[PDB]
């Protein structure tokens, strides 16, 4: 099931499909990155070429079953909105959530520079995983709000794997 080796113990792990490259956030032990990115799965764990577990198309969404190879943030819905984003490296800021699929990023910068930052992960003020960067809202130049993957949809496939027979 995919090779999941060497010890990850990352929250986020930044990866690159044949498309292209960005981030996967580990939650409740299962790893979530973003759709528009992965594309035909495949893409890199700890060594090696992974294989998706599930995917929302309808929510452009695809988590995988991390277990050994993953640290896997909390979800918690948090009444608090002030959530943090980190890019492809780093860049720690922080987004206020605007709902469950959009945030608000307090420091606007040029989108080219969050590209890549999608299937990253926005955390609450205490360390628990919420949103899933997936799409950057970008006016003359830069992002003035983060759109992202809401965690309650993973919930839904580990509620069943897709179950299609
Ligand atoms: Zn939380």
């Amino acid at each position: 099931t995919g090779r999941d080796k060497n010890q990850v113990e990352g929250e986020v792990q930044v990866v690159s499909t044949a498309t292209q490259s960005f981030l996967a956030t580990c939650v409740n032990g299962v790893c979530w990155t973003v759709y528009h990115g992965a594309g035909s799965k495949t893409l890199a764990g700890p060594k090696g070429p992974i294989t998706q577990m599930y995917t929302n198309v309808d929510q452009d969404l695809v988590g995988w079953q991390a277990p050994p190879g993953a640290r896997s943030l909390t979800p918690c819905t948090c009444g608090s909105s002030d959530l943090y984003l980190v890019t492809r490296h780093a860049d720690v800021i922080p987004v206020r959530r605007r709902g469950d699929s959009r945030g608000s990023l307090l420091s606007p910068r040029p989108v080219s520079y969050l590209k890549g930052s999608s299937g990253g992960p926005l955390l609450c003020p205490s360390g628990h995983a919420v949103g899933i960067f997936r799409a950057a809202v970008c006016t003359r130049g830069v992002a003035k709000a983060v759109d992202f993957v809401p965690v309650e949809s993973m919930e839904t496939t580990m509620r069943a794997s897709k179950k299609k027979k």
